[PDB]
């Protein structure tokens, strides 16, 4: 569960909810009123409240006093598993208690304030046997409706509507349990279904998809988004379902793999890691990547460690790579993101046992091409061009006002790609290799489908996000990101 998520909360009602709900070890997440894209931590200490700061630019999420994660989730289970860690004057905070929401306004099956015949119209359209819906009840105020379609325009189907009523601050069907919340409710009808009198079984299986867009309406729906925003309430909602990606990152906790992390709580998840062959003869199999599958394939890493240079040739090498993507410079507010991996122009290095010369660097406007030569040493036939692809006009902090330069950027490095008969996945990196990076890979998915399905296909942006997060923690980082994977597409589709 992420109930400790209150998306709709000010630091006074959370002081409150917190003195009045809570005990000491209570805590919650919000959204940050103060600074729009940051997150607090309000914890119960002592009969007394904490407000603990959580960054995000875009690279992960920074709590002050703590450590950087690649979700909230994460952040919180290494909190509620790991005791001592998070500090105030050194004093220890400990996580005990999640104070859950009952706000509904995060569930990918509550829609507020829309019409019954919309619903209706919705279900109808885009809806199978099980999917569900819940609204708010426009005749009766503070009121519920749950809608459900069951069924194989042939009568087989069919839409059937429960009254959901809020009696004394408290939810129920018209009759049994009394629920002290939506979801609550929802949850218990999921397990248990209502069954009609004459057989029916109201299943709720799956909540009705409302984010899959024919890619030709882009722009309609990116005007809906831009209302109060619509960009907001879906990012969250995603961001409500990163509790179901938990996968075991056991491999890169291991002492020996400690320091191959530029991040030590940024890990690969174990069922998508890249597993290092080529083997000196203690651990020399891991790496800090992942290898990510559409439903063309990427490895998503991090920005090479002094010492982990020879482990990414290695990769790049045994993937058969021919193109890597670099979407930070060397150094971004004086901090090293990523070190030089590669030789200068027209010199020749050695990474242990992988050789790599630079024949040539071209400089555009957004990013540098380099052609390396990648080979292993003592075996010449081995031979191949990996095209280092750095774009280096991504802002410190944020993303592109415009995507024109991020989409000519892509469209170079997929006719690279496509030209390399049997090239292996196109390698993908920024510093911790989760927010630029899934942000990168993500567009890239999606124009992938406009390229070859054409202008008429179905996308859907959260559906996407959600199968990449599956195989890498985090993959794109922020609202900023969400609502620049849409923009760029938008002007895809608008350049075709
Ligand atoms: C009005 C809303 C108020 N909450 C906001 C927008 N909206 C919505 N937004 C995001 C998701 S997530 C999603 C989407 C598609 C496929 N898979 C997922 C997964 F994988 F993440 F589960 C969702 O299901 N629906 C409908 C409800």
């Amino acid at each position: 569960s992420r109930r400790w998520f209150h998306p709709n909360i000010t630091g006074v009602e959370a002081e409150n909810l917190l003195l009045t709900r809570g005990v000491d070890g209570s805590f919650l997440a919000r959204p940050s009123k103060s600074n729009p894209g940051d997150f607090t931590l309000s914890v119960r200490r002592n009969g007394a409240v904490t407000h603990i700061k959580i960054q995000n630019t875009g690279d992960y999420y920074d709590l002050y006093g703590g450590e950087k994660f690649a979700t909230l989730a994460e952040l919180v289970q290494y909190y509620m598993e790991h005791h001592g860690q998070l500090k105030e004057n050194g004093d220890v905070i400990e996580l005990k208690y999640p104070l859950n929401c009952a706000d509904p306004t995060s569930e990918r099956w509550f829609h507020g304030h829309l019409s019954g015949k919309e619903a209706e119209k919705l279900l109808t359209e885009k809806g199978k046997h099980g999917s569900f819906l819940v609204r708010e009840s426009q005749s009766h105020p503070g009121d519920f409706v749950l809608s459900v379609r069951t069924g194989d325009n042939d009568g087989k189907s069919k839409v059937t509507h429960v009254m959901i009523r809020c009696q004394e601050l408290k939810y129920d069907v018209g009759g049994g349990e009394r629920f002290d919340s939506l979801t609550d409710l929802v949850e218990h009808y999921k397990k248990n279904p209502m069954v009609e009198t004459l057989g029916t079984v109201l299943q709720l299986k799956q909540p009705l998809n409302t984010t899959r867009i024919n890619a030709a309406e882009i722009e309609s729906r990116v005007r809906e988004l831009s209302k109060l925003q619509g960009f907001w309430e879906e990012f969250e909602t995603l961001q409500q379902q990163e509790c179901k990606l938990l996968y075991s990152r056991k491999e890169g906790q291991r002492q020996e793999n400690k320091n191959k992390n530029r991040y030590k709580n940024i890990l690969p998840f174990d069922h998508t890691r890249v597993v290092l062959h080529d083997g000196d003869p203690p651990v020399s199999d891991y790496i800090n990547a992942n290898i990510i599958m559409p439903e063309k394939s990427y490895i998503a890493t991090q920005g090479c460690l002094q010492n982990t240079v020879n482990d990414f040739w290695r990769m790049v090498f045994q993937e058969n790579s021919r193109v890597i993507v670099m979407t930070t410079k060397e150094v971004e507010r004086g901090k090293s993101k990523c070190v030089k991996y590669w030789p200068d122009e027209y010199a020749l290095k050695e990474y242990g046992v992988m050789r790599v010369r630079n024949v040539k660097e071209s400089a555009a406007h957004d990013y540098t091409l380099r052609e390396l030569k990648l080979s292993k040493v003592g075996q010449g036939n081995t031979e191949r061009t990996v095209w280092q692809y750095h774009f280096r006009t991504w802002p410190d902090h944020g993303v592109p006002s415009d995507p024109g330069g991020v989409l000519d950027f892509l469209e170079e490095v997929h006719h690279k790609q496509e030209s390399i008969m049997d090239a292996g996945p196109v390698v993908v990196h920024c510093s911790a290799g989760i927010g630029r990076t899934g942000t990168f890979i993500v567009i890239d998915i999606l124009i992938d489908i406009i390229r070859e399905k054409g202008v008429d296909c179905d996308i859907d942006v959260p559906k996407t996000i959600q199968m990449v997060r599956s195989q890498r923690s985090g993959m794109v980082q922020t609202e900023a990101q969400y609502r620049f994977i849409y923009m760029a597409v938008q002007h895809y589709i608008e350049t075709l």
